[PDB]
């Protein structure tokens, strides 16, 4: 009865037309221009892209679909005697463009749970890893080495008319969905809990509640903070690292499994999603260095010393973000509403009064406010997740919803190889004159 | 005497200051403007990247540093006895803008031989691996697996000060380059020549006839074939997809290792480098079902079957080329002195001849020339490398060459996170009116 697959089918060919006409009549029209500081900024201010799933705005945060976080929290289907979102409603929401019933919602969740197995050599792999390979490397070389199950793949090496890449992109793209928490599981329990095993799937739960239990985690709330985590996570527009750099390598069709496993490389980077990762370490530092309970002039030392060093205070700032992110308040709401004596909650509340009046002071960074890694670690530490160098795999799971929710769609949309023409400094002084 | 790491570190400082002045001029000086079909189009035609190493006109082709390929060819130190240009002295170029000295090069062969060296879990991952798994979903997973030893990555998380990235952005490039060859060929043997082993490093040779040696070709052309091969598949400015992929990576100060495995699965893309493979396998289907000795309107009608079907012809177009790319001609040059009579040649030669003309009649390709992929694998095939399912790993070896020449830059230079806006159809309908 219900089939997103059947449903995608109608979209399709609707959305085609639509921007198939929009292009006859606008298609020359200059949405903006191009300056050398562009160019030797990473594209700051470029619109450069199209990505139908998300969109951020620079004062208001990010919006799926056209609803923002707190409309999601409201109109998203959640688990039965739950309050956050179940993620596979976000996902079919941002693939259809339209809010799911909780009966399409339990066909997402069925789903996953029927697709979620992983080949022999994937196993074999992730149990040979070494101990020092982090989290995040481990996942990366796991979803490259799934590859060779791409159902895009073998379609394309059997000359599929590209009119038909979208039906085998969104098979890959469940599929991949539905295996990632077995494989994040999978690291987690080699890492730090040798000698145990993840367990079976359990084709009645929603797939946030599969993960904890492939994880360890018995606590209800914690399901609830995976819920809730792993849909805010879920896609941040197009422009950020991860996100383009899924859209650069599927542009070339390469296949979606390597497309986000370059995504989690991206992903892994200290500027990007990596700095879940490092709030905490600053924060363990922190509290090593002062010990629990600081003064607030003690922060302000401790944070300058940072930014003398020649470091970056994670966790904070933006590329596009002008204010606080609102994933950083909906962490901080969670926060107060179930530990909100947490010590450690309470120090990255007292750096929300300190951090951006420092930033401000030293005048760099365009936006002093706190991003969506200021606030998650704390959260996941509180309820016995200490193991901060897997964090990061955390983001990743959740990112797949919203790259993957794209890919399809630039396929449907038959969007082309992704190639901009780069210059050279002299080239570029000689287009000007010099300077 | 000669140290690469030296020279570099008197070149950073007057590059910096030039690129700070001409930006303090400039830096608001418009270079182009953004239309709604460039953004729906894959950026066609977008100047926005900073790319210092190579830089490639439409017409004209790359050029490496100012360069062209038949002044390097002419310019940089070959082999004794050689007559192709040793990718060694094309990286010095690259990374330095100077033409080298041999002994400048030998330097760079001998810094390579000493740090190729592969730790054990990389090892038994490459062995522990199936035969159905694409060699270059092997590669990019032994790579991102290669991120344990990162000197940029241990750094990174010790604090260093952001102005010495470079430092440690040009030890895990040399080592990765060093290493390369090693990794490339262990896959070899494991898949194509099981139960042998890729021997050791010579420090007295150069770096494309260890990598000969440990494939296991004793053909002192097949060597000369490498060293050109190598070479030219080295860079192709920055808005490639390898390239870009790598860049926009380690922007987020992913380290090297991450930066370019990413930058694999990307050339793993059909569109992209893969179609060095896809070549060779569209013409082993055309001698087979035309057999050998074809007419000119047999071919036709083999070609126009693709594009009927919904896919391209491999080896043909370009997103900036517009003219037959100087690669394909250094390519058949190379074949009209060593290989003039082999019949895949021949094949190739003549379907010079007509494809180009098919796609103009179609009228859809804006460059129905020839590219570097059209005549690789020939000559490959000729010297006993038949697996066209390997061809693009050595594809990826060569490109290591100049996107980590460029990262070092990068981090030089300071290049921040590249982070373009996105927009939703919907959202620049609205910016405009609608369509
Ligand atoms: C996120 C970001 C990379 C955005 O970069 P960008 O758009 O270039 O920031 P910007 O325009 O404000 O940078 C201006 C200057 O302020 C500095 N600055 C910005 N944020 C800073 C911070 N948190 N700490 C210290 N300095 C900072 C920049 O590094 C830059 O300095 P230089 O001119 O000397 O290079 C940057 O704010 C940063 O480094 N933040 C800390 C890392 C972080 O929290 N990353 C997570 C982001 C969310 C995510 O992807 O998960
Ligand atoms: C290389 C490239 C992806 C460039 O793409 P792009 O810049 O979009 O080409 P374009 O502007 O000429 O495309 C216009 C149209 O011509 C079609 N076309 C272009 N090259 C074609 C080819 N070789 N065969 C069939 N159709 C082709 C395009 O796919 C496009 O059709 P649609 O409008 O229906 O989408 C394209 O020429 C192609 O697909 N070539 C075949 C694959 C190939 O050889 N790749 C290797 C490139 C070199 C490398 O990276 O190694
Ligand atoms: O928007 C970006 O640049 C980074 C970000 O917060 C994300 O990807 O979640
Ligand atoms: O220039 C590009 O777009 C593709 C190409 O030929 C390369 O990367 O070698």
């Amino acid at each position: 009865s219900t089939n997103l697959k059947d449903v995608l089918a109608s979209l399709i060919p609707k959305e085609q037309a639509r921007i198939k006409t929009f292009r006859q009549q606008h298609g020359n029209t200059a949405v903006g221009q191009i300056t050398v500081d562009m160019s030797y900024g990473g594209m700051r201010g470029m619109k450069g892209l199209i990505y139908e799933t998300s969109v951020l705005d620079p004062d208001e945060g990010i919006r799926f679909r056209g609803f923002s976080i707190p409309e999601c929290q409201k109109l998203l289907p959640k688990a039965g005697g739950g309050e956050e979102p179940l993620p596979e409603g976000l996902f079919w929401l941002l693939v259809t463009g339209q809010i799911p019933t909780p009966e399409q919602v339990s066909w997402v969740s069925k789903e996953w749970a029927k697709r979620a197995a992983l080949p022999s050599h994937v196993v074999t792999m992730l149990d040979n890893f070494p101990t020092n390979l982090h989290p995040m490397s481990q996942l990366s070389a796991a979803i490259t080495a799934l590859n060779s199950e791409s159902n895009f793949a073998r379609a394309y090496a059997e000359g599929i008319n590209r009119t038909k890449y979208w039906e085998f992109v969104y098979e890959d793209a469940m599929d991949l969905i539905a295996k990632l928490p077995c494989v994040a599981a999978k690291i987690y329990r080699n890492l730090y809990r040798a000698g145990s095993s993840i367990g079976a799937i359990d084709s009645k739960l929603d797939w946030s509640h599969n993960f904890t239990n492939m994880l360890g985690y018995t606590d209800p709330q914690f399901t609830e903070l995976m819920r809730l985590y792993l849909t805010i996570h879920s896609d941040h527009e197009g422009g950020n690292v991860s996100a383009h750099t899924s859209h650069l390598v599927g542009s070339a069709l390469s296949d979606p499994y390597l497309s986000f496993a370059a995504a989690m490389n991206g992903l892994a980077g200290p500027l990007h999603g990596l700095a879940n990762q490092e709030v905490l370490l600053w924060l363990s530092q922190l509290q090593k260095d002062l010990g629990a309970d600081a003064s607030d002039e003690k922060l302000r030392d401790y944070i300058w010393n940072t930014l003398n060093s020649g470091r970056v205070v994670p966790g904070y700032g933006h590329a596009v973000l002008r204010k606080t992110d609102p994933r950083y308040t909906c962490q901080r709401e969670f926060a107060l509403k179930h530990l909100p004596s947490d010590p450690m909650f309470k120090l990255v509340a007292q750096l929300y009064k300190i951090v951006p009046n420092v930033l401000l002071e030293q005048g760099k960074a365009k936006n002093p406010w706190p991003n969506v890694d200021a606030h998650s670690g704390v959260l996941l530490q509180y309820y016995g997740m200490t193991e901060m160098n897997y964090y990061t795999v955390l983001f990743g799971v959740s990112r797949a919803l919203g790259v993957l929710a794209q890919l399809i769609w630039s396929r449907a949309l038959g969007f082309p190889l992704e190639r901009p023409k780069s210059m050279s400094t002299a080239g570029l002084e000689k287009l000007s004159a010099g300077g």
